[PDB]
């Protein structure tokens, strides 16, 4: 048994609709968002891996393309695009494709983030 | 386990020395580091806010402790007479857990390549 | 002389209005922008510095707070908010209050950037 | 309650993956700047205020580190299929006997891709 | 002088070995690195596009050379029989300058802490 | 036109700035993980393919590095006012005799700021 992870960065705009009126997050802004997908499972004795890192990247690509260079709030389910909401939303998009998914981390900035484990 | 965790990272610039190491050990000399602290909290996400707590509330809760550490000599702070990573991590937990009840871990990195994670529950 | 620099990070939305339909930069998006301010000058013999890093931060603060947590295209002069335009714009905003400014770098992502020198 | 210590090491090596399909890039001879994080979990001594000195963990790993660094991994027995997963297991198997409090080994082949192994 | 410069960074994973170091020198054993290459260009900013050239255009121009380097053994590429950072930075300049006429410098880093800049 | 080599080193040290005003935070005893970049410029030898081995640059700096690392800077002669600016010049002065091709010294007290000295 082991864990594997792969990291991705996407460039997007968002705003938080439910913060108080003068809160900076309530203004239209953006971030270089980092996403880490983590899987946990058994290592195949012939391949020597769980799945190819490239399969994890390929599995994310359709979701990446929806998020990257986009305004998140216009995506159904991301009307309140906090890191927490986004981590769970990503889990829900990728879990069908990556059944070994064990954690999704979203970082809005280099110093803050959240980790969702479904 | 199933969970949702939030974390926020802070950096502070401080001097320390380790008082119990062998004579001549480099840690025994007055020196310092760019310390990194990561506070992690575990909780439920409110359906209206969409968050556990605002990152800014975490930063504000930590501020008093942060200001005691930054641009200071750690050995002068009570509880930090032996200011190892491990001692500092637990000390920070003890200071913060009262104002951040959902605190689940404290990480302290003395350098970019070496550190400690403390879970106090 | 000696050169000093300091890095600032701001979180902002932008959109490039003059790219072809379909170009990714033409959609409303954002980045965590990095700005490096570089200054060059004489080190005072008594202070041991050119200017305090904090004095540089304070000088930039007004301009920083126009950029951070904002949509760049709404700022006059940033209607086409490329890295190149933004670096020159920051130079033009900051040079009056930091006469020793020698270069401005803007990075939209960690792996690329622009450097402008206005003299 | 628990305390975990960790230290990161970087080594410069070549490898190739022998069991990937014909034209897979990882099947060609190449290399990486590999990063290894060793994590320890255990009691912190009330006198020393640490689990063990970072320097002692470095020393414990040094023999294995020197086998890896500036080498071709496939040549090392046990690393004939030197995936991140296999390497992390292998490092654990070398280091656990010297550092019984070892609780995880992370290997990153690149800055964006990695695996964490936590024992058998 | 008054000027605008752009740069973009690319990382490739490759093996190399230095053939002219003394027997025993670590760099003379087959090994590898996650190499970083930065291309710097300088030119006028077009008043319509607001840019010198699109970052994507610089990436595209470099791709053929990038593909020769990534997931390969450098010593087997003609011109890179002695694949030092110095030699590699110049070799990259020679490959890229014809397709990126605004190219002003090439940086190679073999590790995160050591590298070389060539200006032609 | 030129080939430049560089190598980065990190050392862990205490310092305080003695000529800032009372209550300025840098006036309190503190420390940093300092980063130093040494740069050299010169001809690439066709036989070795290098200017000097990165390992030679590290060895040449080691004595100076060992004075700095895990020490209190203010007690080192020359570093009574251990600003980044003063430190970069001091390192230059210490290193230039054993690294004649030295062309720049950068010092960073934190990851977001620094100083470059070029002689
Ligand atoms: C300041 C800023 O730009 C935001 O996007 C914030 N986002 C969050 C936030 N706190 C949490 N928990 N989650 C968040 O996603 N605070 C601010
Ligand atoms: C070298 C240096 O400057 C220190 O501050 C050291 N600190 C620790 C250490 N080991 C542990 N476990 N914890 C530490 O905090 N070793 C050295
Ligand atoms: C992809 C994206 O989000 C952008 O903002 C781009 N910006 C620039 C760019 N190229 C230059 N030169 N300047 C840029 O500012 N390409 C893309
Ligand atoms: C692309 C490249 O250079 C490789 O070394 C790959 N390695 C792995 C890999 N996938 C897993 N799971 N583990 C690996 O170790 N994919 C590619
Ligand atoms: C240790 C190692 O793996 C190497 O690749 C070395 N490369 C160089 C080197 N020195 C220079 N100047 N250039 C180099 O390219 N030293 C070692
Ligand atoms: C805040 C702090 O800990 C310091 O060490 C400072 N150092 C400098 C500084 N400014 C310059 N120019 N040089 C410095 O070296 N400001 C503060
Ligand atoms: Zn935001
Ligand atoms: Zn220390
Ligand atoms: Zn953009
Ligand atoms: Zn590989
Ligand atoms: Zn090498
Ligand atoms: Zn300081």
């Amino acid at each position: 048994s082991t864990t594997l992870f792969k990291d991705f960065t996407f460039e997007a705009a968002h705003r938080l609709p439910h913060v108080p009126e003068g809160h900076k997050a309530g203004r239209l802004h953006g971030h270089s968002f980092m996403v880490r997908l983590e899987i946990t499972g058994e290592v195949d004795p012939h391949t020597g891996w769980i799945i190819d890192f490239a399969e994890l990247k390929a599995a994310f690509k359709p979701t990446y393309e929806r998020l990257d260079h986009h305004y998140l709030n216009d995506i159904p389910g991301l009307e309140n695009p906090t890191s927490e909401v986004l981590a769970k939303w990503i889990w829900d998009q990728v879990k069908p494709v990556v059944p070994l998914l064990s954690a999704v981390m979203v970082k809005e900035t280099c110093t803050a983030g959240c980790i969702y484990r479904g």
